[PDB]
């Protein structure tokens, strides 16, 4: 057992001061001066904060992608998302075209089976067929998945159009599972890319030319509508416009249960870092959707402080300079992605806490609970309370971190913040009721984390269905 | 010739009184108390007002569509046209997909022979190659064409995807032509179609169930932000719905080239008449956008105000009791579209006008001079001044009209708005400097009218041009 004694336990909603105790995985009992059971190991977390650890929503752990695999695997992923207070994530199965979805799945539950702390997958439906159909089904009923990915850009790749996303959506409706989507119009990125290439323009620069904030705005517009005709909730992935983000508030404030997920990157970089003179430090930069021009960063941090913008993720995809460099004469093929798994707890806080934009509330429910709400994980994640997982991070508001390349545990040599210095930290990370993370010791195990997973119909099923049943069409009689 | 005297000349900016003096189809004088060239006939405007003749830049005149053909024809419904004030049309060429767009203009030119007052065409694409690439410079350099219409709905007919919108908005710029789109989204559409006929709703109250307001909105935001990302200008057709309008709004926000067309159907008519109780009335409300629940009218009329809908126009595609009850089973096979041509006008001024939501001022111009401006026919047309074409309408603001099937000139069996009446009607419609409509007595001959050329380049191409320019992209020495 893991007695965490003397923090103050900071929620999604309420601070107080109260010890923690652990064991068996689970938290075991909260209270001020609670007894230490015999040989249980005794954490003091006097002047710190305790909350729930962080879940990030969005990574690609040794994702086969353009052309190579992500340099981080299951292992070194989680084992420094521990080392940055983020103790469970859902990663990504992506099928290829025309290739089963269980497949596929077991392949990366092979993949993922090395992860240090829990894991689970959002499953990507990156074609349509009726067999399709039946496997989101099995995957829902006995493979604990609960969401489905969509990708509107990656032409002739993974990108699913609109005929796809409607029987895709329709098939989540029918699972109780929350439709997720990449929102950038694919037709748009593929036709600016070729037209960028053909003018020349093959460096990094040209990726944030090629996919514009406006491709990513009406692509979420896209989905949040064909949700709503269809009927179901829908999570938006790594929003960093403003454009997608005014759609989102759009179909709030008509009542539609969509959400948004932001990455520290997007709210605190912007598109100059594309236009770096040294070619494999602009390529660092390179995701989808890539940065932004500042006025979105200030749009996303008012989606956060609105209620619009919901999760808070990294988007965890490595590459190395000899891989980003796969694209040294045509941008289009730099593999895309960025780390910051590791990074993304210590960032929010520093930005967002620190300034007097967040509360530590907010910072709660925007690094743990509210993804868990969404996906049906809430309260075993996200919660500090008896019987939900004990996957916890202890937080030292005056610590200092400087993030560097060179010193982080990500297994990848850039870092898209190197050399920025964050006021509080992580001091102390705890999986399933053990201390993972002590003061710059990681203990991190290949094999220690568990599959989880999410049971279909998060509450707002429940909500939509009597809206459905409310609105049942009923024909004229003549 | 032909003066008109003693009348108070309305412009879309400002009124006076004048007398206006036509001949050979061109105004030739205004002021007060004109000369009377020798045997110049007059027509006494003592007491009324004398505007622009309308323009309906959105008329399917003899359309074959939806297994059968428009009863209304280039010679009726410019004279039905006429009676109501309008004085010229642009309607639609739409070739069938693989037909060549230049074959489908020379038969539109030969059934617009008959027509009774000028018309132009927009040309539809329906489809995408090299060749309609190539033919659409033709139309633009040589038949007077600056406008191609595109369809984001009627899958498996005359849909265009992204793709095609896309190369087809990028021919639009290279030849300074206006895309134009019919804004829903064609999937959802069609998913909802085969949805609601397989529950059994085939009765035209699931139509607009079939398609509702946010299939309109999503189009819409798709159409602005392509157009957005390659440069072009857009001009949507009859806008329904307040997403649609929101997000024109939207983009006109972000300094953006969109204007909006609006039908008075959509003004003034709500989604309650596909409940009437007698199948061939509500059959005959059957057009696509449909007509919408009540706050969306609200919405229309205030963008009609704030300068964000910009044309009224009438899809004016006319289909008789039995076109209509070709989907006596299946509302997705009735003849989509309604009459309007011959009461936009009066429609718009009694319920625009006498309300005080609209000046005379304004009435204008969304009756003529914008949709002049958009596809650069000003001054030519919706203009009173020296060398303008004399198309001119006398109006009585206390004259009355009861809108009716039984007497309109429309050759349709049936009017939307049935047993309205108006005040504020045309007295005489003058085309060409002919008096075609006086005071009941209709005068349209067929084959007087001609075809209208509308250059390319409209002005907001100069400025396009410019930021285009501004916004080039430039490598990074490197
Ligand atoms: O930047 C990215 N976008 C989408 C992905 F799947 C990924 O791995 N990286
Ligand atoms: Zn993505
Ligand atoms: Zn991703
Ligand atoms: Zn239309
Ligand atoms: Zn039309």
């Amino acid at each position: 057992s893991l007695l965490i004694r003397g923090a103050t336990v900071v929620t999604h909603e309420e601070s107080y001061r109260a010890d923690v105790l652990c064991a068996n995985g689970l938290i075991q009992a909260i209270g001020e001066n609670l007894e230490t059971p015999s040989g249980c190991d005794v954490l003091d977390g006097g002047g710190q904060y305790l909350m729930p650890g962080g879940i990030d929503p969005h990574t690609h752990m040794q994702l086969p992608f353009m052309g190579t695999v992500a340099s981080e695997d299951f292992f070194s992923g989680t084992a420094a998302g521990l080392a940055g207070g983020t103790t469970s994530i859902i990663d990504f199965v992506i099928p290829n075209p025309r290739q089963s979805l269980l497949e596929a799945f077991h392949t990366w539950r092979g993949w993922a089976q090395k992860s240090a702390a829990d894991y689970g997958f959002h499953v990507a439906i990156t074609w349509w067929s009726d067999e399709v159909a039946r496997e989101m089904g099995e995957l829902v009923a006995q493979h604990g998945v609960n969401s489905f990915k969509h990708f509107m850009a990656y032409k002739n790749a993974i990108m699913a159009a609109d005929d796809t996303l409607v029987a895709s959506f329709e098939r989540c409706l029918e699972l109780g599972a929350v439709p997720t989507v990449h929102a950038e119009n694919g037709e748009l990125v593929f036709h600016l890319q070729q037209k960028l290439l053909a003018q020349g323009l093959t460096g990094p620069e040209a990726h944030p030319l090629s996919r514009p904030p406006q491709v990513e705005g009406e692509a979420a517009s896209r989905a949040i509508r064909i949700a709503e005709t269809l009927g179901t909730p829908l999570y938006l992935v790594h929003i960093s416009s403003r454009e997608a983000l005014d759609e989102i508030a759009y179909a709030r404030a008509k009542g539609q249960p969509v959400y948004g997920e932001v990455l520290a990157g997007h709210l605190l970089l912007d598109d100059s870092v594309y236009r770096h003179p040294d070619w494999a430090t602009a390529a660092g930069y390179v995701m989808s959707p890539p940065f932004r021009p500042v006025e979105h960063q200030e749009a996303l941090w008012r989606g956060l402080q609105s209620g619009n913008l919901h999760t808070t993720a990294t988007d965890h995809c490595c590459f190395c300079a000899e891989q980003k460099a796969m694209g040294r004469d045509d941008f289009s093929k730099i593999p895309n992605g960025t780390a910051g798994i590791e990074d993304r707890m210590a960032l929010l806080w520093d930005a967002g806490v620190n300034s007097g934009r967040l509360s530590m509330h907010e910072f709660v429910a925007l690094t743990s609970t509210n993804t868990a709400k969404i996906f049906n994980l809430f309260p075993r994640k996200g919660a500090i309370r008896v019987g939900a997982d004990a996957d916890l991070v202890l937080w030292d508001p005056q610590g200092s971190r400087t993030l560097s390349a060179a010193t982080h545990h990500q297994r990848v040599d850039f870092n898209i913040f190197e050399g920025r210095t964050v006021r509080g930290i992580p001091s102390h990370t705890i999986s399933q009721g053990k201390l993972l993370w002590a003061a710059g010791d990681l203990r991190a195990e290949p094999g220690a984390g568990r599959y989880v997973e999410r049971p279909a119909y998060p509450s707002v099923y429940e909500v939509l269905g009597r809206r459905a049943e409310r609105q049942r069409p009923v024909a004229v009689e003549r």
